[PDB]
C-alpha cells in the first residue's frame, strides 16, 4: 500500500495511519544550537560481541539484516535508556543522490544515508508487545557520509545481488554489527516514532553525533535494489526516506557539550 512514490508516499500516509500527524513523529531536524546538553545523561553501552545475524532481505521498502533476538545477544543499555534493549534488525534509508538520503538532518543538513539499528525493550517480552509501549523501542541512528569505504559494510554490499527484488532473502550469518559504529558514541536523544507506517510513537531515538563514511561505489550498490517484485516493472529502490516532522513539545538532549 504505502511507499515512497508520489501516489503512495509520506504525504499520503496520514489517510491510513492518522498517527502520521501525532505529537512525537520522526524524523526531526536536530538544531545543534538549541539542543540541550544534559550532564545527567549516561554513556551508551553497546554490547554487540554476541550478535547473531541470520538473514538479509529486501522487504520492498529497504533491505534488512535480521538478528537472533531470542536471548540477550546484542543489547543496548545506558544513555537515556532504563532497561535492556535487544537488537532485532538494522536497515538503511538512502537517496538517489549523495546530498539526500538520511531521515534526520543536522541543522537542516542531509547525509547520503542513515543506518537504523532497531532494539526493543526486553521487559516487554517480545517485539510485538514493545510496539504497544511509549518506551518500547530504541533505535540507534547513524549517519553515512560519502568518502572512504567502510570495510565492515562491504559484506552487506556484496550480497545485494541476491536480494535485488522484493521478497528475496539470503542467509547472512556471522555478520558483526560492530564494524558499522563510529569511533565516538556521543549522541542526541529525543522521544519519537518509527519513520515508516505504522509510525508507532514507541521510540527513544539515539542519534550519533559522529557519522561513518562509505565509498561512492558502496552506496551506489544500494541504489540498484528494486522496490518491485521479480517479474514486475522495475522501480529502483532510492529515496526511501521520510521528511523531517515538527518537533512540537519536545526537546533534544545532547550527551556532549
Ligand atoms: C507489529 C509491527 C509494528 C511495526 C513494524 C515496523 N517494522 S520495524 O519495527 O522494524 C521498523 C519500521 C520503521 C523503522 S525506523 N525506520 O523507524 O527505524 S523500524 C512491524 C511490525
Ligand atoms: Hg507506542
Ligand atoms: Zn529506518
Amino acid at each position: 500500500h504505502w511507499g515512497y512514490g508520489k501516489h503512495n508516499g509520506p504525504e499520503h500516509w496520514h489517510k491510513d495511519f492518522p498517527i502520521a500527524k501525532g505529537e512525537r513523529q520522526s524524523p526531526v531536524d536536530i538544531d545543534t544550537h538549541t539542543a540541550k546538553y544534559d550532564p545527567s545523561l549516561k554513556p551508551l553501552s553497546v554490547s554487540y560481541d554476541q550478535a547473531t545475524s541470520l538473514r538479509i532481505l529486501n522487504n520492498g521498502h529497504a533491505f534488512n539484516v535480521e538478528f537472533d533476538d531470542s536471548q540477550d545477544k546484542a543489547v543496548l543499555k545506558g544513555g537515556p535508556l532504563d532497561g535492556t534493549y535487544r537488537l532485532i534488525q538494522f536497515h538503511f534509508h538512502w537517496g538517489s543522490l549523495d546530498g539526500q538520503g538520511s531521515e534526520h538532518t543536522v541543522d537542516k543538513k542531509k547525509y547520503a544515508a542513515e543506518l537504523h539499528l532497531v532494539h526493543w525493550n526486553t521487559k516487554y517480552g517480545d517485539f510485538g508487545k514493545a510496539v504497544q509501549q511509549p518506551d518500547g523501542l530504541a533505535v540507534l541512528g547513524i549517519f553515512l557520509k560519502v568518502g572512504s569505504a567502510k570495510p565492515g559494510l562491504q559484506k552487506v554490499v556484496d550480497v545485494l545481488d541476491s536480494i535485488k527484488t522484493k521478497g528475496k532473502s539470503a542467509d547472512f550469518t556471522n555478520f558483526d554489527p560492530r564494524g558499522l559504529l563510529p569511533e565516538s558514541l556521543d549522541y542526541w536523544t529525543y522521544p519519537g516514532s518509527l519513520t515508516t507506517p505504522p509510525l508507532l510513537e514507541c521510540v527513544t531515538w539515539i542519534v550519533l553525533k559522529e557519522p561513518i563514511s562509505v565509498s561512492s561505489e558502496q552506496v551506489l550498490k544500494f541504489r540498484k535494489l528494486n522496490f518491485n517484485g521479480e517479474g514486475e516493472p522495475e522501480e529502483l529502490m532510492v529515496d526511501n526516506w521520510r521528511p523531517a516532522q515538527p518537533l512540537k513539545n519536545r526537546q533534544i538532549k545532547a550527551s556532549f557539550k
